[PDB]
């Protein structure tokens, strides 16, 4: 709706502006950042300068070959992080977006930014796309980096899907947005739980995504909260006894 207005804006840009920004990720991000709706508001879910720079720093430091985003909206994150992923040989970025309308817009922006061969947008429920992605990757076991910024109540349910799919291993980094506002106490709690506390959590809390996505309790997590507005930075550092 409101999102279609932004797409229309991009599509009705002068040929000279499209030519100037095509294939240039930072320039495309700037067009998204500078757009204003009739009511004066901006495009939602643009990643801020400092936080973006923080997550980019992590990508540059750890050089994930496979980065997955739970969420995606209109392509901002996929363009910012996918651009860094494009610097890494073999790098792929997967954006798992449930709203099909949004994903169609993010696709156009990702394409305009020149990131189409690197960035795949998977449409549908995150847990379904994770199952599909794992199976596709099998035909290497774990994800290198996961960016989590969709609906707060699916943070733990989807993480448990990833764990159950064995896509978390030592070296895997989880970066979860909006921990404080509004934000996501349950996820913050889960990744700070010991392996035994999570053993019991999993037996007690049914996963809404499906019963057999129980999770994996024997993963050792080390979590740090960065404030700017806060993100949880969780590294899998080992397996429990």
């Amino acid at each position: 709706e409101k999102e279609q207005l932004f797409l229309q804006h991009i599509q009705n840009l002068p040929q000279e502006r499209l030519d100037a920004i095509r294939g240039h990720p930072e320039l495309v991000l700037k067009e998204i950042d500078e757009f204003t709706y009739p009511d004066g508001s901006g495009v939602r879910m643009c990643i801020g300068d400092v936080k973006g720079g923080f997550i980019v720093g992590k990508i540059r430091e750890r050089k994930p070959k496979i980065m997955v985003e739970l969420g995606g909206y209109l392509g901002y994150s996929a363009i910012l992080f996918g651009n860094e992923i494009s610097k890494i040989p073999g790098g792929r970025y997967y954006s798992l977006e449930v709203n099909e309308d949004y994903a169609k817009i993010a696709y156009e922006l990702v394409k305009l930014a020149g990131l189409d061969e690197i960035v795949t947008i998977m449409i549908g429920k995150a847990c379904d796309s994770l199952v599909e992605l794992q199976q596709k990757l099998l035909h290497f076991q774990a994800l290198d980096m996961v960016f989590i910024d969709h609906w707060k109540d699916l943070y733990v349910p989807d993480l448990r899907v990833i764990e159950s799919l064995n896509m978390i291993a030592p070296g895997t980094l989880l970066v979860a947005d909006n921990i404080i506002t509004p934000g996501a106490p349950e996820y913050h709690k889960y990744v700070n739980m010991s392996p035994e506390e999570r053993r019991g959590y999993q037996a007690k809390v049914r996963n809404v995504n499906g019963f057999d996505f129980i999770g994996r309790w024997d993963l050792i997590y080390k979590t740090e909260t960065k404030e700017f507005d806060a993100v949880d930075v969780t590294e899998c550092v080992g397996y429990a006894k």
